[PDB]
């Protein structure tokens, strides 16, 4: 909610509380309280004609957990000025400039966008220490063109293996038109960590992907594919040294509120690392099917439930690397603001 | 502080800054800072003609411990629904139902609330996954009879034992007249944890209690009684198999905002455990006279100070389970949004 | 910003958004992003005609680490009444009253100010524990001459060593000249803690300083001489039994934005402890010069570099102690509000 705006300085404080509750099923029924809230503010100057600057922060609170035992996180921490057709450039902790692929389908009740997609991992997803130029109408000549280049150093020290990396680029672009249609592709190259070269598994991550989406007329669909070499992490901190990842999504929105859901999530590893139990070779990382439903009561509260299948089978991989198999369930009550 | 109300949507914007020191003496003196800050939000939007929205975070902040040490804590965070005469619905970490009995002996100036009521002990405080219906007037037929009916999912793993709950409900009722008088009774029942079962005493938690106040006229009198059995935690973490409680405060308003107080809090065990250095039997497990005062300045600023006379004596029980016998001593300054 | 001001009290919702990033060299270069978020409150409300009630509560949010790694910090959290020519009085985590007098030097880029003052050091930095009566024109007779006194607890217990302090006071003194001169001067004494008094080097932490600056005309200049005994950490933890500091800065605000400064550091430690690798005697604890330019764009928008020429050179004490003597450099873009 916009709480200031004077003298040309404008402050959206937003923010949501969710009550959350999750259970998991298969050998016996279990069940957690998931709830937290989330707070966060983005501030805008207008400096001159040309020039406007930004900031934004974004911070989340477990409240599943005990008093004195609950963590806390900041999500998005950056800074950045705008000029137009130039562009706009911000630096700090932000998204990976090729999650802008993801985004189309990352878009389930209560999962999605975790085939190869991770917080803290090179730049799929929410990451530190990332410089971001941004173009929107490809320099005022192609309305809903639109691209981004990023740059990320290394964070190779004082972290889990798994969260590290070294440094690298990634870039997207995204050709939105006036049909409700939009593609996008991208692209992502880094060198690894020192600690993660140990592996003898080589000295780059990268990644490409593209989707595609339609979005008008109350109907959403999505699909995404996309493949990753030496980045995506196992549940044993192993590195995959390949995947394929293919995810899918259908929604419709009736004007009374009701939004129900279909989403597919796929992650294939080719050729993965021989240990203890696992003899190598591929293996399904992620796959499931995803049915729910949200209920908008307006822009400021909403329910919803969602039903997990899960298609993984107890294999030897499963067992070796720690992978739940078992079907899971939610439901939660949203406030926002 | 309300800081957003627009389009049918507002936003409260709380908290204190709150500037405190105590002393504990009677084998010599010793005394620390307490300072802490504390905010939360408060949201509400018009969905229909018969429904409201809503949400509630609150957050404390500890300030007396050096920057790089101090925990934070998220105290409450859930969201709703509100439709008249048919009620409320929330859910997420929110008070026990049963504290609604509580709440009218627990106004004292520094301690108060500490007896059989703990953070995260099934329903008795603040605790997690707590789904809760509330009616404010009886469905529109007494003006002043409330009620509350909740249920709490199992907590059962990753805290301490102390901490832990299974599945249970509480409920509570409170007729508020008109001359102000009001009347609250309470129930909990609870399965016990598995890890908790395990100390051979039974497997249910249970409490009921009763309350009665007088709030008009400049004048606060209130006081309640209790039983617990299974549920009340020990200092050395044994669950009390029975408690009896009873609490009394009487406070009175000048306006020229001095308000003095004088509190009892009596919380005794009944045949509790033997263990090393305590051979078992009754014990007060907590026993004190609290008198202070409050002068408010005006709503947004007060100061305060207190004493608590510490009514237990140094005996087998205290020093096996290592409960404080001491006096303690408190002021503070606070300014409030 | 100013977000909420009616019925006699006012809120003021602060903080920024400070995307930064900071390399090492002299062998060989390394780098970390060090981005973060900080957020606060100030609060003020009308009580009557003679007297205002305050509070402020300030919080760092680190966005360098991964999620779930990530420390905040409340860095003040405080209550406070004021009244007019009879002073102010305020309580809880607040900065040491000594500061006041490394103020006018502690303005650089991205350093300073970390010679002799520390956080969580007596009175030398932001502290707990602090109550502090200030007066603004010494009792409405002295325009421009303005004073504080201030007493700390001691914090002995159940934090390191190197952030102990026993019962102590400090004060300061300002004289604030039309012509943009201003004069300070400060003194500090205290027990130290029962842990700190077992190394041998005595019962008292004591301090003294003394700074001049000259501000206006798009010029600023300031300078700061002050010793310090029994007071001053080590980074191996000894407290140094004197020293000997010296700051010095310059800078100029051109009207279209840019504000170049250099800034010098040297704090000198004097018959510094014997330990493993060091036999004793002086040695320099801190010895810098920081050259820089902030580019101010607007009052919610800026951006920053600087370079730190580390003067200390590598020998048996920095060996022992473990001191830094690399070069340092940093730049930094930071939305504010
Ligand atoms: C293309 C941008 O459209 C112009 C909108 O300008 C408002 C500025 O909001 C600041 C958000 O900045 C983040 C994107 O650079
Ligand atoms: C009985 C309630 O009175 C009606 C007031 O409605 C305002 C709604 O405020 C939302 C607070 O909800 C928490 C209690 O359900
Ligand atoms: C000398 C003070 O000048 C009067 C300004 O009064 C406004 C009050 O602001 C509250 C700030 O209090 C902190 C300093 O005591």
């Amino acid at each position: 909610a916009e709480i200031y705006n004077k003298n040309g300085n404008k402050l959206d404080f937003y923010g949501k509380m969710v009550g959350e509750h999750v259970w998991t099923t298969n050998g016996d029924t279990s069940s957690d309280d998931t709830t937290y809230a989330r707070i966060g503010l983005k501030g805008e100057t207008q400096i001159n004609d040309q020039l406007i600057g930004y900031g934004q922060w974004e911070y989340n609170m477990d409240a599943s957990n005990v008093e004195g035992s609950q963590t806390t996180k900041t999500r998005l921490a950056f800074a950045g000025l705008k000029a137009g057709e130039y562009g706009s450039f911000d630096y700090g902790r932000n998204y990976g400039a090729i999650y802008d692929v993801e985004a189309a389908t990352d878009m389930l009740v209560e999962w999605g966008g975790d085939g190869w997609n991770y917080t803290d991992n090179y730049m799929t997803g929410r990451t530190n220490g990332v410089a971001t130029y941004r173009n929107s109408d490809f320099f005022g000549l192609v309305d809903g063109l639109s691209f981004a280049l990023q740059y990320q150093g290394k964070n190779d020290h004082d972290r889990a293996i798994r969260k590290q990396n070294g440094d690298g680029f990634s870039t997207a672009a995204t050709y939105a038109f006036d049909n409700g249609i939009a593609l996008s592709a991208g692209y992502s190259s880094s060198n690894r960590s020192v600690d993660q070269k140990a592996d003898g598994n080589g000295d780059k991550a990268e990644a490409w992907a593209t989707s595609a989406k339609y979005d008008a007329n109350n109907i959403y669909a999505a699909v995404m594919y996309s493949q990753t070499y030496n980045m995506t992490p196992e549940e044993d901190n192993h590195f995959a040294g390949k995947t394929q990842n293919f995810e899918a999504v259908v929604q419709y929105q009736f004007d009374f509120g009701l939004r129900p859901s279909i989403g597919y999530v796929q992650t294939k590893g080719k050729d993965l690392q021989s240990r203890a139990g696992f003899s190598g070779g591929d293996a399904d990382l992620v796959k499931y099917i995803e049915v729910g439903t949200w209920y908008y009561f307006n822009k400021n509260m909403n329910v919803y439930a969602a039903y997990k299948f899960n298609q993984l089978d107890d294999n030897d991989y499963t067992k070796a690397a720690g992978v739940a198999t078992d079907d899971q369930a939610a439901v939660g009550i949203v406030y926002q603001f």
